């Protein structure tokens, strides 16, 4: 029933777009540039002329142009339409851009929410697909199952706008550095004849191990004691070292491997050489 | 029922003994240093004086000191002792340190696996933990039982002895540098008042995402073909440069993100700005 309104035909607007028509509601897009929507357009969807139209056709208004200019560009000289409905931003920012654009909102008398999209564009509408929304608490309640459609797994997490960005930065920190570590682990077994998918069936045992580290790190780090009851820190540098010494002589760089080893130094050199792995975050802390 | 000695009694060696233990087999242990091995002497296990009287009570011998010099030191005068026999040497290396111990071990006629424990030593035993052969094909399929007692997810990996480093440095590069930005994840977050466990329970989702990343940049890793159908490295790098400044802004160590970063930006100079993740590994190999 309730109608939606897309601003911005890239891959993002493109999937989110989708996603609102699959579940059956009156969906609106506008791109600047012709031909991003046509076949969304041939799905249902009714392209508009210019944003003021297109804002004047949706209650909930997604906006995903990805540079910031431009989407300010956009939006502010259509304030008048926007009041009264509710605007949600999903591109990917800083936690200060979210409070800058909650600022002028409710300044203008627009319900905001700041979202962020965690999974690949393609799983977008899925059951599975997570999103983080902050901000005008009765608007995401009001619209629930339009944001499930976007995402199953999508949550609230509180009403400061840069709530959204916060949790989404903590994440893909882990995720990015994750990614970095996994292709220069099979660069590492490749300059030894080692295919990739040789090893990838063995990397499922530390991707559960992976799965346990994540509640007993997050533990240690809101006590701000970390146990070492398992391992020590100072074992665990050496470790790493010995993925330093190998991947040198490979020819390989190390850079990153280099900076996980100092930093854990740095907690080393700190007192917490007896310490779990957690203690590593005081050298992130302290560098 | 295959009597077997473990050498060394460290946390590794005493797991080792604990596991052979529980499993039923006939164990005898040795320690440098008094007192390491009385809770296994109380379960069942039998100290051994000598290095040459433990090597003599054992079909399979397993070592499982520190430094591979320490091994030797240790082997090298009991080596006629050892000749007929099967000798596991479980200790963490390099894949030559462990090509060298293959060659002294042939010069005596012993049948030689060296090993890698992929678990914490609490998982040692368990159905589910990975441990990781390479070396006398005829010795581990003999002693299959023996192995699987140790890690019922135990793998042998080859014929060449440096094979099991090769695995294990692979893994454990991808798990640390994990960890690394895990706990940095929880850094970014903790500087604007949310606490770990807040973030914890969303971080499942993002593990099944790298599960799916595992085997998607192995293929692509093992073809040399990199195509970015969703995404784009050039994307993906600024992404990253949004965290990476994020974090700095905040008074954090940056250093693994602007490693991170360098990395992949030196795979986008050499012409991949528009293929996926899998494609930093050039960057990797190009420094």
């Amino acid at each position: 029933i309730t109608p939606v309104t897309v601003i911005g035909l890239g891959a993002m607007g493109r999937a989110l777009a989708g996603a609102l028509l699959d579940a059956g509601y009156p969906t609106t897009v506008w791109n600047r540039t012709a031909g991003r929507g046509e076949d969304l357009v041939a799905r249902g969807a009714t392209l508009a002329a210019s944003p003021a139209e297109a804002v004047r056709a949706g209650e909930v208004v997604l906006v995903c142009v990805v540079d910031y200019a431009a989407s300010q560009a956009i939006l502010e000289p259509v304030a008048a339409d926007l009041a009264g409905r509710v605007l949600v931003n999903v591109t990917s920012d800083s936690p200060e851009r979210a409070r800058e654009a909650a600022k002028w909102a409710d300044g203008h008398g627009i319900r905001y929410l700041d979202g962020a999209v965690m999974i690949p564009t393609v799983m977008v509408g899925s059951t599975d697909a997570l999103l983080f929304y902050a901000g005008d608490k009765s608007a995401y309640d009001e619209h629930e199952q339009v944001f499930t459609s976007l995402g199953g797994q999508s949550a609230y997490v509180g009403a400061d706008h840069g709530l959204a960005a916060v949790y989404e930065l903590s994440m893909i920190d882990f995720f990015w550095t994750s990614m970095s570590g996994l292709v220069h682990g099979y660069a590492l077994a490749a300059k030894d004849g080692v295919p990739a998918t040789s090893i990838a069936p063995f990397l499922k045992a530390h991707i559960s191990l992976l799965s346990l580290l994540i509640e007993v790190t997050a533990k240690d780090l809101d006590a701000g004691e970390y146990p070492g009851a398992s391992g020590n820190l100072a074992a665990e540098v050496e470790g790493i070292e010995h993925i330093l010494h190998a991947a040198e002589l490979r020819g390989l760089d190390v850079s990153v491997l280099r900076s996980v080893r100092d930093v854990a130094r740095r907690a080393v050199d700190l007192g917490h050489g007896a310490d779990s792995w957690s203690a590593t975050v005081e050298g992130a802390r302290n560098p």
